[PDB]
């Protein structure tokens, strides 16, 4: 059990500041509120929040969903608190592992020539836009595509 009823357990996901430390920072009363919080899953991205963020009672485990070349933050609209609460506010999201097909191989383009040539970043920083988020970047070494978002 934690302190502040956090939970989470899936494996590769982590905290900033651990889930350890959260635990310090919480009142007597249960409540942990951090400033400059991350959660992120080994390999595949994470979500950088900055400001006071409330984790109390936050089951992680059913909220924060990283997966490759997505992020959810609240699967069901009928269980998503409004704007400013919660998770459910402005953040930055960094998706690891992102790269485009070779259309004949079928293999992974981590080329970085290539990706410059067919302009896949430009295609990402599109891809952020149509969605309303602002892109940030896109860095081809770990396929990292970095964009933030007003609210999930």
């Amino acid at each position: 059990m934690h302190p502040a009823g956090i939970i989470l357990t899936k494996v590769g996901y982590y905290t900033i500041p651990s889930m350890d430390d959260l635990a310090k920072i919480t009142n007597e009363k249960g409540e942990c509120i951090v400033s400059d919080f991350t959660i992120g899953r080994k390999g595949y991205g994470s979500i950088y929040f900055e400001g006071d963020v409330n984790l109390t009672n936050l089951n992680l485990d059913d909220i924060v969903h990283i997966r490759r070349k997505e992020v959810v933050v609240y699967l069901d609209d009928n269980q998503k608190p409004p704007v400013g609460e919660g998770l459910n506010r402005k953040a930055e999201v960094t998706l690891d592992g992102v790269w485009p097909t070779d259309k004949t191989s079928r293999c992974l383009i981590k080329s970085p020539d290539r990706l410059a040539d067919i302009n896949y970043e430009g295609r990402l920083e599109a891809v952020s836009r149509k969605q309303g988020a602002q892109f940030k970047e896109y860095r081809p070494e770990t396929g990292s595509w970095v964009f933030k978002v007003s609210h999930f």
